[PDB]
């Protein structure tokens, strides 16, 4: 029957895990406010007002930073497919999960995939990235930056510099990372940038924010080809072969977010509106604040975790601000004490995939619920499970280093 | 600066274009509803419900009845890009804009793209098609149900049958069309169907429908190829090769809605909520209801639009209940008439592009907006334009024939 | 019952052009949506003292006791009435409509003397005509409507302060009708008490009165102290006079409520207050200056194009108000038949006038958030759809003509 | 300036206080929808619904069931100066707070007030009311069901049958307990209830839930006198003096929501659509189910605060479902747990007002707080601030019991 169809009635939760988490209410109610037509001159304004915010979360002055309306891997496969002619050289530093993404995205746009590792959860040196590009001469360098799967954050800095002496292409994937963690795009020499919005954005998923530089749009404007239906007298190919997607061609969606409105596809409207608040508040508490609140609460969680008697996960030295690896006891089972936090406290706290799972939990600290009373009730919900289910804690010791921290800190 | 950046705030508008038109109030609501994790048994009971709910509005029943997070195109694309392996023939019966669409996307997707043409806005007849399809041979039959570049609907039947005959694969895209005119899926004999939200469902774009027989998984499951960072010692290709898109691999889509649950990408959240009220909201009105609804007032705004002295384009028998072309009769521009319909009443009427643009605006009467107050109020403010740019026409004339019309059908 | 057939809340889409309630801002609606937090939470406090600040701009003064009180836009409305009169006080009210009668039973039930003075709809006050009846009654209280939408028309007030000032009056007025639509100096015009209501030119949902008084009236108020026994402590006294007799429309205690001391006299409306911090928030964005400015401009294009559609109106228009028109129902056209075909058929309502004007003259108002171009367009060509189908003849494209040029001479 | 003066943004809470708590995300959604006229089809319709749902809340067929526009005390006001004459005896059972709110609406009503009472917090006998009834004759019987203050909920059962007997009127504020507890209006012989929003029924402050018996509208008709704006010459004034308020006037308020539709005032239009969903989603449970679950997290909240080694306050044999007195232990300050459990944690417990200022917190479980997570999180939170005070406890003992009392009743 469709009486039993009743109205969306989701349970309230903390989401402490990799992804999604709770969205801001500002961004929620944003959602909820009504259409206009593709072309009204306020629908028009706000696609300009998102590039020139998105801008500033970015740290750029590229003319062309944009949305995708896809979730953030969409966005990646966006830049790839319009980046990567058939036969291109590719090199991808694989430091976690999201490195083989990358690595399969890329095999779909039918690059010459070629690939550096180091183990779960360590990162790469400027000199392993250095010797790499030597060897096999990529066109693109195809990076992440904060990779969800080992809490692990590549540095950036001095990549860009490298890619300029060899002539390649800088890409990296900073939708964990960014808002939550230093990512600056112009002074890094970054080319392209894709995000995404369920991390410290805040931000339900379903967009993809992206960042083209000069460069990285003369290798699209090569490859423009315009759709037959919105195609004119005046439209001409570029040099090279055509992006292999309608869709993810990102020189027709430039053209549509430039002066010329080319009518690649109707906006979300909606996802729009989200977007534009998204930035809107990052920028209001201002980037470098921000960042510094992601620091200040997974430090205070790290803190905690260490005094509850718990071993962490990969090289704390470069440890995601908004995300860390938390080692399981032994003895214990990992989905006993993900069930409980969830059904008992409401909190999701995530698991991990693959040569960790049952082995590590990831509990993250992003956007909307990096705050105190976030890292302290999921502690303390941790802690109440584990003694529950007979493990061993000191105390009163997990909850007095984070009060530790957040007294020391101001 | 920051603080002229201020609160979303969109003029209020009444979309009568060819979309986007207004959504349901009842459909922003839900957006604004709190979030939950990605596998959350809420998140996975709402997908399982948005599945059993496209199957009533699709009329199918269909297990892969599932949803694309992206533009209406998008989920075409990810069909095409699932069914077409490179080489393979298609057969586009081009009669509008959209007609191009199809064999662009295809032409992306590496096929041989054989096409067919009416002229707009006329439409093919089962004898036509079928003598194309005895010609060439195609491995799809790619069709548009309501192209909205021209009004017509196509009769699609008959065609099934035609296409189950000669062994081919049949598509339609009927974003335009779905919940505004008919469309039986199992009955008429279709193999993917493909939607949108912005026209009759009700409606911010950003998500794709789509519907597949038990014929096309089959066909798409051949494809088999599971991505690196997901794979496990389970996954095994399928024979044939594989499809060159992550993103809108069908394949990897369907495992993520199904029961194995497999981490393709993380589902749109306020999306999937928009999109579950649509067809909940559709199916409490019931489906017959609702395209009788949109029949009616179209109907109205027709008699009232050949009252007021204006002549329609296109063929009237078979025009889409939810959008009309309306000529431009001279003297009076076009775009004039817009401009003041816009900002004087607030009311969007749609223009044409390409061989139309100037000669003919499109006027539509969809979803929440298929009602008597919004024909009443489009044709008023159309009148009061039109008499103000000096253009004579019979004083109540129009109004008088949309009133005998709304009570004639009592 | 049962319980399948009490759905989700779905009213339908409507342009409200009547005299009230009218379309609240969209920003006001999300506003009210928003969490909640306890009573006295830091930030509870806080967005009442923004409440407050934030609405001595709207009324224009420096008034400390500036707050809300929660409920329709006459129950500030008695909450000031019932805290300034004890029995037995003298008050004057000029009646010059539906809403000056409101005044006299709200004033009667407070136990008052109710002196009233009259002139007809819809005809405005003289202020030498408030001085006779003053110097006769000897009043505690002037008590006026501001803007009465019964008649559309907009009392003078700037004369009438220094009136009471020379005869030791106290002066009200009743705002809810004209507050950001219509000039209204409280401080410069020397009022010691005005309440307001949402659902007119704020924008505006109803159910939250706000209201202000000045020096005097708290002093007034104050006299009448007495806490309510609950709540009472020993550091807690009695006024000199007789308490208020009433506890929710205690204004006093309402005052501790929204001052430092907190004293709880009841839980305040967390969403209205959400509301109401909306509305004035965004009148003083867009500037009070031109909130008038803009009910001006699309007030008087609506009588321009109703005047060439060839009707009659309502009343002096010297004094009319900028967000209501009064217009003569022609013969013998039924009111409530062009009522029921512009709700039902183009959903747009516009107000009938009850008492001695039913099916006499149709009440369109064009407030706060409809106070704009399109919805006077709208409503125009909808009445003229309605009117030429009900065989009314009107000259050809004419309202629109007049209307169209109006905005483009103030352009 | 205006520009620091930003969008409503307030801090997430858990409302674990007396009042008010956090509201049902279903009846905020309820208030962001649009306004209709105050006589539109829909608004009457609406209010006819309103009348007929809390009609099922009170447990009543009374027809003059519905809203008073203010706050819980409001409705109390309303209905005391309705029913009360100058004069007139009233008595009122005194056992906390709001027993002394009765006292003082009677007494600014000109009644003559006499009193009984028993210590916070302990609770009435039949016997000891009905000795009362037989000494002073009283028009009203003044009765609070549940006292926030105290925890204490008064056996109203047999209050019913006393009053029958003696000919007096039976009132009782419900404000408290409705929703979270049993009340049977016509089976306990009731003349008339007042309840509010921001308790049990969830629920922001503004709106309060009236019910009237046969018996209580011909006592306020007789009042009858109807204000001279919305006078005609078919009215007449009743044989007894008038109600001494305007917007208090009940006779006048049934008139408003009879079929007449006497223009009194304009209703709340946005909070009626709250109170609306409030009263749909408590009979979509089933008030049964619903004061059942008030129990069990109520019982659930007990058991962990004995286990926690804390006394708690009151005859626990009568305590409300949806609040506990826990009484604060020596050298702990009561205030400074409270700023801990709000800053740190997010969650706000009730701080005692008059004689138990300091002594005893109150910590409630109501609507929709009233769930197995919230009670969880609540009682880690406390446990984990008196620990960080230098509080003992037995590690674990607390969250045992109250793991032990949701396994057991499951």
């Amino acid at each position: 029957d469709i009486t039993q169809f009743s109205q969306l009635n989701p349970p309230s939760r903390l989401l402490m895990g990799p992804g999604p988490i709770n969205a801001d209410p500002r961004v929620l109610r944003a959602m909820s406010s009504q259409l206009i037509g593709q072309y009204d001159p306020a629908m028009t304004h706000y696609m300009n007002e998102v590039m020139a915010l998105y801008r500033g979360v970015f740290r750029t002055e590229n003319r062309w930073t944009m949305l995708v309306d896809g979730t953030s891997r969409a966005g990646i496969e966006a830049i790839l497919v319009s980046a990567i002619r058939p036969g291109d050289k590719v090199l991808v530093p694989v430091f976690g999960r999201f490195g083989h993404l990358l690595c399969e995205i890329a095999r779909r746009c039918r690059a010459e995939v070629h690939t550096i590792e180091v183990p779960w959860g360590e990162v790469f040196t400027p000199d392993q990235v250095e010797d790499a590009v030597k060897r096999i001469r990529p066109r693109l360098l195809l990076t992440v930056q904060g990779d969800t799967s080992t809490t692990m954050l590549q540095p950036l800095a001095e990549l860009g510099e490298i890619c300029r002496r060899y002539d390649a292409l800088f890409y990296t994937d900073a939708t964990a990372s960014l808002g939550g963690n230093p990512l600056e795009t112009d002074v890094w020499g970054l080319d392209a940038v894709s995000a995404g919005m369920q991390k410290c954005l805040g931000g339900p998923s379903g967009t993809s924010p992206i960042t083209l530089s000069a460069r990285m749009e003369e290798a699209i404007r090569r490859r423009k080809c315009v759709e037959e239906g919105i195609r004119t007298d005046a439209h001409r190919d570029g040099d090279e072969e055509m992006i292999y997607s309608n869709y993810f061609d990102l020189g027709m969606v430039m053209d549509y977010w430039g002066p010329e409105r080319l009518n690649h596809h109707t906006e979300a409207t909606t996802a729009l509106f989200g977007a534009r608040e998204c930035a809107r508040l990052i920028l209001q508490e201002g980037l470098d604040y921000g960042i510094a609140r992601h620091k200040l609460h997974g430090d205070a969680l790290v803190k905690g975790i260490q005094a509850m008697g718990l071993e962490t996960f990969g090289d704390l030295k470069h440890k995601m601000n908004n995300v860390l690896g938390v080692v399981i006891p032994q003895g214990i089972n990992g989905d006993q004490a993900r069930k409980l936090m969830l059904e008992d406290f409401g909190i999701e706290i995530g698991t991990s995939f693959g040569p960790l799972h049952g082995k590590v939990w990831r509990i993250g600290t992003m956007g909307y619920n990096a705050r105190k009373d976030c890292v302290m009730t999921t502690l303390s919900a941790l802690e109440a499970v584990l003694n529950y289910l007979k493990f061993p804690t000191t105390q009163g010791a997990a909850m007095q280093a984070a009060w530790d921290h957040y007294r020391s800190e101001r």
